């Protein structure tokens, strides 16, 4: 057991810990020793090179973990202690609701990636509110110091009204957010305007101090005009910011895993590059004026510092963390710093959008 060390954790004990749980009690077991802070290190020190300023927000670094590692809003506070630089909680849905029958989440170890059909099992919003109230000032702190959260609203499998779960999401959680998100996305145009035009004015009828940024969550099995169409809702209607992307229902082909033909969205690796691309096309379609949050596949500074360059303000890790454990956090962020340097970039900032500027 015990404390590492990247190559410890790397090369022994998160092989092992796969060899000996399925992917879903390795899931569990993790969130619980999270959130009774049972973790090594963090022994990195974050510089100023790799602070950001964005979404009415500070943040200490711009490598945040994924939402669907923590749904249910329990390890919020182990998972700053890992060395994130923000935490996205979710996605949490109106009432509580199971999710789809086990097994749901498969890994593919030959592929670094992992195919997931949870189907948003959740606490839902009320066990949710009470657990966030519960630390709701500790947060306060954190937020000031630059540790922000993000809460991802989702919605019902039998929800009759898609808007309507959204805009109960805003109501309960957007006052303990220091940004929501809606998936259009899990695995419009005049539709989602509708839904976006809702969900903004609900965030709107809140007190001053408890107003969320809102962000749209997207997958990366987008048309170009459902990419073309998002863009332009979201600039009409000033969201805050976009989140691409989610996992991918394609199987590109060179997928090994033997478990590649499962239902369900693929994540790590193989969705890399489909989600750079994707940050890439909503940053010109934006004109770069639309914060991004960029994730899918990254385990290293270079994948983060490419969907940086790509567009991305802020990166997002989930799956890296089921292989390389806790300290990919530390790993990421000092390859990223290096690499920074390396490119004669002053700090994070500097480098946003900067493939858009060759
Ligand atoms: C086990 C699993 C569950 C996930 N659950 C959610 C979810 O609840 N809501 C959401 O927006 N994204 C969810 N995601 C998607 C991730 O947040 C992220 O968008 C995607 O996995 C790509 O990042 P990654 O390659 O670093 O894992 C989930 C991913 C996995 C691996
Ligand atoms: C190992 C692991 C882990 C995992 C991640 C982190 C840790 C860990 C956390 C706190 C301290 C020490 C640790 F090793 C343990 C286990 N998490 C998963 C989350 C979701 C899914 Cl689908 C799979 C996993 C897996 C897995 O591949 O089994
Ligand atoms: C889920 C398996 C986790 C096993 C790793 C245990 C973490 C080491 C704890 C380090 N420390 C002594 C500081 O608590
Ligand atoms: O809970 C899930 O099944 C899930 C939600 C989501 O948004 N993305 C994902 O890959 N899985």
């Amino acid at each position: 057991m015990a404390t590492g060390d990247e190559r410890f954790y790397a090369e022994h004990l998160m092989p092992t810990l796969q060899g000996l749980l399925d992917p879903e009690s390795a899931h569990r077991l993790a969130v619980r020793f999270t959130s009774l802070g049972l973790l090594p290190r963090a022994r990195f020190q974050d510089s100023d090179m790799l602070e950001v300023r964005v979404l009415g927000h500070k943040f200490r670094n711009p490598v945040g973990i994924a939402a669907g590692f923590d749904k249910h809003g329990e390890a919020v506070d182990g998972l700053y202690k890992m060395g994130f630089g923000f935490v996205e909680i979710g996605s949490v849905t109106p009432k509580p609701q199971e999710g789809n029958p086990r097994p749901r989440v498969f890994r593919l170890p030959e592929d670094q990636a992992v195919i997931n059909r949870y189907g948003f099992n959740s606490h839902g919003l009320s066990v949710v509110e009470h657990r966030l109230r519960a630390r709701q000032q500790k947060q306060a702190k954190l937020t000031e110091d630059g540790l922000p959260l993000g809460v991802n609203l989702g919605k019902n499998k039998t929800s009759v009204d898609a808007a309507e779960d959204y805009a109960e999401g805003v109501r309960v959680l957007g006052p303990l957010a220091d940004y929501l998100v809606v998936n259009v996305s899990s695995p419009g145009k005049a539709e989602l305007r509708r839904l976006l035009t809702k969900v903004l004015q609900e965030r709107d009828g809140l007190r001053r101090v408890h107003r969320p940024a809102v962000l749209v969550k997207i997958a990366p099995d987008l048309t170009s005009q459902d990419k073309e169409d998002i863009a332009s809702v979201v600039k009409e209607l000033g969201i805050d910011g976009l989140i691409v992307t989610n996992t991918t229902v394609s199987r590109p082909a060179g997928l090994q895993g033997a478990l590649r033909s499962e239902t369900g969205g693929l994540s790590g690796k193989p969705l890399r590059d489909l989600s750079t691309q994707t940050i890439r096309e909503m940053y010109a379609l934006t004109q770069g004026r639309v914060p991004i949050i960029g994730v899918g596949g990254v385990s290293s500074g270079q994948d983060a510092l490419e969907k940086i360059r790509a567009g991305a303000s802020l990166v997002q890790l989930y799956t890296a963390l089921t292989f390389w454990g806790p300290p990919v956090v530390g790993k990421v962020k000092r390859e990223l710093e290096a690499l920074l340097k390396e490119q004669g970039f002053g700090g994070v900032t500097d480098a946003i959008g900067a493939d858009h500027r060759r």
